[PDB]
């Protein structure tokens, strides 16, 4: 039987800094009785270290007579991963959507989940069930399978099953649906203004299908839905959205997680401590506070004070604790195993790598062409390769060794690969224009050129050179084509993963045919 402080602690999931458990992590577990830990890149160096860290955190909880921990992560696949060293880089959602095959979304998720569970991670903040029907969406993009409820539901429920079959709790996000937003809830408080009929047929549909089949957790969106909530409360803080729609109309009695409370949509308009209280009042079970210890303690203190002041009832707290304990039992989070990972070990296998390679071969999409495009192996090839230099958690600094140039080189092509910034410098732009005068076969890999004017201008400049045969292949959002009216040949790869660049190289050299279908619209749908 848990004390009040232990019950309140169960409602919080916190992050920390460390490759081994830090003093902050130790106090969160032993003194604040936190229910969960979320990992970021700072916690994840290699498989042996992660597995050791998860076992250490569980040991700290066990030896202090605390409930075993949920341990989560944002391992969505493709362009949103927190660990690539020693694990399979799996295609992401929109790459899977373009391949169109629900069975491949299962296998992709099962690889992710199998490897996570081997590292002691028992929860994943995935899959996104957001439907990216707005090509301007600045935060979802290729994190969505595509622009229709049918495709997102079909692939998304199989991803849930692949995660949970591997022993990892799936968390569908971001309820009731972040795909339409033109604004980013990291930075602002977005609104989805549409009528209930539209939410019922689009936004809500994949969440309904996931709930019907059994999903361990649902994460909310820090987004206003005036058709559901008349007050200026995002879904995370709205009893209309959570208790009313999710728990009531949709019958969901599983774990409801807030999106990160440190995001501007909450922290700037409502505050972390009072947001924590309001999230529980709205119907959430698990309060996510990913980064700052001060804000984690503020949420814990505010939740305790709210119970002690009579604002949150005893039954209400027990209700969430019951859902969290049931999930923890269901995923056998107290289970142990022999150590099988030592420093230097990898979970990558030939079989899993070749499986995801075959997925990406089905994903590459041709959006525009004027005739033959395949590279002439007897001539040099200039590859323009973009790299993220200023990062965020949606768009991370994430270096890739297996570039398009890497794969073209492995095929015997004479490649000059030039790396430039996603916002290229003036010198990089001048350097590319100069080399294009010496190498007429040019492939630009674009990377959200639709959001990077200097990148798009360079591409449009190359497209206007009559001495240049230019191919553009987008390695993040496929909507770049909307900003590139002069480009004659445009491919979408939906990510810059090793397997996507391998498949792209095979397409450009005529070794495989294009099979992908653009899974989200180039213009917003209603
Ligand atoms: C809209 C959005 O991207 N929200 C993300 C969420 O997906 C992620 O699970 C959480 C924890 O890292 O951080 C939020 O910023």
């Amino acid at each position: 039987a848990l004390t009040l402080k232990q019950k309140v602690g169960q409602l919080v999931m916190a992050g920390f800094n460390g490759l081994e458990a830090s003093d902050d992590a130790r106090k969160l577990i032993t003194e604040d009785h936190v229910g969960g830990i979320i990992y970021f890149r700072r916690n994840l160096a290699e498989p042996a270290q992660v597995a050791k860290l998860s076992a250490e955190l569980q040991q700290i909880a066990a030896e202090s007579d605390n409930v075993p921990l949920l341990i989560s992560i944002d391992q969505e696949g493709g362009m949103v991963t927190r660990l690539e060293n020693g694990v399979t880089v799996v295609p992401g959602n929109m790459a899977l959507g373009a391949a169109g095959d629900a069975e491949l979304a299962y296998e992709a998720a099962h690889i992710i989940g199998s490897e996570l569970r081997a590292l002691g991670i028992n929860m994943n903040f995935a899959p996104s069930l957001d439907i990216n029907n707005n090509p301007g969406n600045p935060v979802i993009g290729v994190r969505s399978y595509g622009g229709t409820a049918e495709l997102v539901a079909r692939l998304g429920t199989e991803a849930v099953r692949g995660f949970q079959d591997a022993g990892v709790a799936a968390t569908v996000k971001h309820f009731p649906g972040h795909g339409d937003t033109g604004e980013d809830s990291h930075h602002a408080l977005p609104t989805v203004p549409h009528a209930r009929e539209r939410l019922d047929r689009l936004e809500l549909a994949p969440f309904r299908e996931a709930i019907a089949r059994g999903v361990d957790a649902v994460m909310t969106a820090h987004v206003l839905f005036p058709a559901v909530e008349p007050e200026k409360l995002p879904a995370t803080l709205s009893s209309n959205v959570i208790e009313g729609l999710l728990r009531g109309e949709l019958g969901y009695d599983g774990v409801v997680v807030t999106d990160c409370l440190e995001m501007n949509a909450i922290s700037k308009f409502y505050g972390v401590g009072e947001g924590a209280v309001q999230a529980v009042e709205a119907g959430a079970d698990l309060i996510l506070v990913s980064h700052r210890y001060e804000r984690q303690k503020a949420a814990l203190d505010a939740l305790l004070a709210a119970v002690e002041s009579g604002r949150i009832s005893e039954e209400r707290i027990d209700r969430s604790v019951g859902r969290l304990l049931a999930l923890k039992q269901r995923r056998a989070v107290d289970a142990g195993a022999a150590v099988t990972l030592s420093s230097g070990d990898t979970l990558v296998t030939d079989e899993k790598t070749e499986l995801v390679e075959r997925i990406s071969e089905k994903s590459i999409t041709l959006l525009r062409s004027e005739g033959e495009f395949t590279l002439d192996k007897t001539k040099p090839v200039l590859v323009v390769w973009p790299e993220v230099r200023v990062g965020s958690e949606v768009d991370e600094v994430l270096p890739r060794k297996e570039t398009l140039g890497y794969w073209l080189k492995s095929a015997g092509y004479d490649v000059n690969e030039q790396t430039i910034g996603v916002q290229p410098t003036e010198e990089e732009v001048a350097h590319i224009q100069e080399l294009s005068g010496q190498i007429s076969q040019v492939v630009v890999v674009s990377y959200n050129a639709i959001f990077s004017p200097d990148q798009a201008a360079l591409i449009e400049a190359l497209a206007a050179k009559p001495d240049v045969q230019l191919i553009v292949a987008s390695a993040r959002n496929p909507f770049d084509i909307n900003a590139l009216p002069t480009v004659k040949t445009f491919f979408a790869a939906y990510e810059n993963t090793p397997s996507a660049m391998r498949a792209l190289a095979l397409v450009l050299t005529g070794q495989i045919a294009v099979q992908g279908t653009l899974p989200a619209p180039l213009t917003v749908t209603v």
